[PDB]
């Protein structure tokens, strides 16, 4: 506390608050979230500590993890500006198609990364994605679901996004894989392409459903097993999928391609991330310059 010159609360994380701070000796302006206690877990600050290892250009960096007055201080490197902001100034105008595919396959790029190192991040959303004025994009704020025991409510009772949240999470399954990452950058994808989220829902139930209703209602052809998991009910309504021509419009078939695969019920038949980087949609990706105001 003494070692950051003051601060500027940015916002407030999923654990915690957020806050700009700026190193009291160094001068270093960095991201510090105060994670908010009994003890904290020794088990997750081992596991926190092997984060600090994770080192990659489209991964936010974890400076330093500091346990202190039954608080826990996250050090990170300091971006300024959240894809969530970025989409509400584009909301006019719209992100031109280039960047939206740049951006795409560096986030691919850091999934697949974290992904063959055997860590998932679980917590996929517009607010943890930062960007640069450089044109990278950067995963931040990696969820470590399970950590003490099981996460479903905060502190501060505010209310959790489930708009990117896998079918699978949503039915119980008591494991997550890599597949529910790539589940929510596509509705990521999606929402960059329309400027609206693709699955607004405001309840788990509400969530399911609106996926249902676009996507169809997942039987046993396309996705083996569904109808045993543990909330899953004979009684859910039975919707049609929907023409997926009219999900993303006008995304090219490329694009669309691409996106379906990333949206497949089965997490068994969802692409990898290795796999999407190799997608023709990315044959002729670049690396454009964001117009950033900050
Ligand atoms: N590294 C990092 N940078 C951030 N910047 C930022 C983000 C939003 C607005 C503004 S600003 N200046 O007010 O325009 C700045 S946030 C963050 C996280 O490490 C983080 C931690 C928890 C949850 C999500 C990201």
């Amino acid at each position: 506390m003494e070692n950051f010159q003051k601060v500027e609360k940015i916002g407030e994380g999923t654990y915690g608050v957020v806050y700009k701070a700026r190193n009291k000796l160094t001068g270093e302006v960095v991201a510090l979230k105060k994670i908010r206690t009994e003890g904290v877990p020794s088990t997750a600050i081992r596991e926190i500590s092997l984060l600090k290892e994770l080192n990659h250009p489209n991964i936010v960096k974890l400076l330093d993890v500091i346990h202190t007055e039954n608080k826990l201080y996250l050090v990170f490197e300091f971006l300024h500006q959240d894809l969530k902001k970025f989409m509400d100034a584009s909301a006019l105008t719209g992100i031109p198609l280039p960047l939206i595919k740049s951006y795409l396959f560096q986030l691919l790029q850091g999934l697949a990364f974290c992904h063959s190192h055997r860590v998932l991040h679980r917590d996929l959303k517009p607010q943890n994605l930062l960007i640069n004025t450089e044109g990278a994009i950067k995963l931040a704020d990696f969820g470590l679901a399970r950590a003490f025991g099981v996460p479903v409510r905060t502190y501060t009772h505010e209310v959790v996004t489930l708009w990117y949240r896998a079918p699978e999470i949503l039915l119980g399954c008591k494991y997550y894989s890599t597949a529910v990452d790539i589940w929510s950058l596509g509705c990521i994808f999606a929402e960059m392409v329309t400027r609206r989220a693709l699955f607004p829902g405001d309840s788990e139930i509400d969530q399911l459903f609106r996926i249902f209703r676009t996507l169809g209602t997942p039987d046993e052809v396309v996705w083996p097993g569904v109808t045993s998991m543990p909330d899953y009910k004979p009684s859910f309504p039975k919707w049609a999928r929907q023409d997926f021509s009219k999900v993303v419009p006008p995304l090219d078939e490329d694009g669309r391609s691409l996106l379906s695969q990333m949206l497949h019920y089965d997490p068994n038949k969802r692409i990898s991330a290795k796999a999407a980087l190799a997608h023709p949609f990315f044959q002729d990706v670049t690396k454009p310059v964001p117009h950033l105001r900050l």
